[PDB]
């Protein structure tokens, strides 16, 4: 949905210029003090108690102001809340502040890491040195009790401990200045380690990210060897299939995502999955925003949830907060969870006892509140989609494929299966069986499991860069396998397109593709190289086509066998290509009046280079995989 879903609702939990916090005066007295703005939200579940953490920006929303860490907690899923100040600031000046909380829950304990500042009026990267700063760790302990019928809870907050003495003065030559947690909910790894993603500012103004972890429940901390590129900030981390996935804020460019299989020692950019998928605005040259990135299990399937504003207004406005759900293959836009065109901002998502919630900023005139949202309609859609993913994957994996001369052969490949176009098509849309990215169609007629094209521009466009702001098929620029079953229905006049990856930019360049000609020969396209004819085909005969691209190389298979020219380099340079779309048939809205008279069924897209055995399996099982 394009706004907070039907059935969903929210309350202004931390209300700007209204909600009070128990401020402790220097002389120990406590007064209920009104707070100008509440920012930087995190909501977690500690032993059944919801705990919401935020910056209480007492006097103004600006970073360089008087700020303390506030907490609201609830034992009844939001019916009632108790309010606290979990971390006080130093009280050294009118701008003393503890801020930008990053939180880890383990058992009944909360570990909160904040940046503490005494007197600076400028931002952390602009500081001459790190003398005004300390990274503070605070541990809270949640205790549950219960009167007659009603459970109660209290949270005891420990005194802050500075981790400054544990901060190396240099990293591989880079001289350090300060570090802050990545903001939001961090994790306990499957091995029990406390894992904080951190953002580090070096002496020379640059920011980059690293992993800071503890194997002893917070007694000691280690900074892992790996790091992001410079320009990455507010990293969020989760664990996926034994690896850490670090999703970074990147002001002024697309969001970089990295994977590490060794607790942060080595990082590799997630080129084949999530890196550069998300961005800061339609044009990618705007201030970015913090995002929550959390792993949950829905309908028995593990998935990752990611929240980020579309920021159509630009700069710090951050309108239109969206929620996305991914299984590291498919990426689904659950929809907009903020309301209308309101400015949102930082956000947090929590899945607790089969209920989904968010705590996020709303901003009018730079006065900020935090809304606590019950994502009812969203969870319903999410469950529906997870069931689709499970059911289709299970169905394909259960097919008994033919045994090859050496009960069943190898399973139909589902690992890395991103999209699938099959029987369902309606109007000008060919539906993704996986419900994420449909293809747009023209001059088509439905046939079992696909479409027959007849007319100018007859064909389908499966958008890649054409997806626009959020590029869910960004992996294709690094590697892909595109599969389809085809028949050529009428001879072309000269040459005509059948299947391929088009590139953005001047001309009508293709990265890798297959065309066919009037002499009944194949015309594979391998990048800029001249499309030299090869082999022989027959009208009306069913052919299995596979395009593979990896390591800057491309191959075209017909009926499980590579065509001449396969393995040739298709992209030159170290710069990723920019695929506009995959084309099926001969779609066009301009240029030559292409009219490819072909029928294409069961188009499958993978985010990896399928091996020859997997290709053979698909070839042998092509009559078994359709949706009907």
């Amino acid at each position: 949905a394009a706004s907070l879903a039907p059935g969903s609702s929210r309350v202004e939990l931390f209300k700007r210029k209204n909600s009070t916090v128990p401020f402790e005066e220097s002389n120990g007295t406590i007064r209920e003090r009104v707070v100008h703005s509440f920012r930087i939200p995190t909501i977690v579940n500690v032993d059944g108690v919801m705990v919401a953490i935020a910056d209480a920006r007492y006097e103004t929303s600006f970073d360089n102001s008087f700020i303390e860490t506030a907490v609201k907690y609830s034992v009844d899923d939001g019916a009632t809340w108790n309010t606290q100040i979990a971390i006080k600031n130093s009280r050294a000046s009118s701008v003393s502040r503890v801020m930008d909380a990053t939180v880890i829950v383990k058992g009944n304990k909360l570990y909160i890491l904040v940046g503490s500042f005494n007197k600076t009026r400028n931002s952390w990267t602009q500081h001459r040195d790190g003398s005004d700063w300390e990274p503070l760790l605070v541990v809270g302990e949640v205790t549950k009790s219960a009167a007659n019928g009603k459970t109660t809870a209290t949270i005891s907050w420990g005194k802050p401990v500075s981790l400054k003495p544990l901060f190396p003065a240099e990293f591989d030559g880079i001289l350090t200045k300060e570090f802050v947690g990545g903001v939001g909910a961090a994790i306990v790894a499957s091995n029990g380690n406390l894992v904080y993603p951190v953002q580090i500012a070096d002496m020379g103004g640059r920011v980059f990210t690293k992993i800071m972890y503890s194997e002893d429940d917070g007694n000691t901390w280690k900074f892992a060897e790996g790091r992001s590129k410079f320009g990455c900030s507010e990293p969020a981390v989760l664990e996926w299939e034994g690896k850490l996935i670090i999703n970074n804020r990147v002001d002024g460019n697309r969001r970089l995502v990295y994977e590490s299989s060794d607790m942060g020692k080595t990082w590799v950019e997630a080129l084949g999955t999530l890196s550069h998928v998300w961005t800061n605005s339609p044009t990618s040259n705007q201030q970015d925003c913090q995002s929550s990135f959390v792993a949950v299990t829905i309908e028995g399937k593990r998935v990752m949830l990611f929240t980020h504003p579309l920021n159509l207004k630009g700069r710090w406005m951050r309108d239109r907060l969206h929620l996305w759900m991914t299984d590291n293959q498919r990426i689904f836009d659950v929809g907009q969870i903020s309301i209308g065109d309101e400015n949102s901002g930082y956000s947090s998502v929590l899945y607790k006892d089969d209920k989904l919630y968010s705590l996020h900023e709303i901003n009018t005139n730079d006065v900020y509140s935090l809304v606590f949202v019950r994502l009812i309609g969203e969870l319903q859609l999410m469950k529906s989609v997870v069931r689709t993913w499970k059911e289709e994957d299970n169905h394909l994996a259960s097919i008994c494929t033919p045994v090859v001369p050496a009960g069943c052969g190898a399973a139909v490949p589902t690992a890395g299966l991103v999209g699938f176009l099959s029987h369902s098509a309606n109007g000008s849309v060919w539906e993704d069986v996986y419900r994420c990215v449909d293809a747009n169609v023209a001059n088509a007629e439905r046939v079992p499991n696909g479409l027959k094209f007849n007319g100018v521009g007859g064909g389908a466009v499966w958008p890649v860069a054409r997806q626009g702001q959020t590029r869910r098929y960004q992996f294709a620029n690094y590697r892909f396998t595109l599969v389809a079953t085809v028949t050529i229905d009428e001879l072309p006049k000269g040459t005509s397109p059948l299947l391929g990856a088009g590139l953005e930019g001047p001309g009508d360049a293709k990265l890798l593709g297959l065309s066919y000609d009037k002499n009944r020969q194949w015309r594979p396209l391998y990048g800029a190289a001249p499309a030299s004819p090869t082999g022989s085909w027959e009208l009306h005969k069913k052919y299995h086509v596979v395009l593979t691209m990896a390591d800057r190389q491309g191959s075209v298979y017909v009926d499980g066998q590579p065509l001449a020219g396969s393995g040739n380099t298709v992209v030159r340079g170290a710069t990723l290509p920019d695929i506009s779309h995959f084309y099926i048939g001969g779609p066009r809205s301009k240029g030559a009046p292409t009219d490819s008279r072909v029928t294409v069924t069961n188009v499958v897209l993978y985010n990896r280079r399928l091996n020859s055995s997997e290709i053979r399996t698909l070839f042998l099982s092509q009559d078994m995989i359709g949706t009907d």
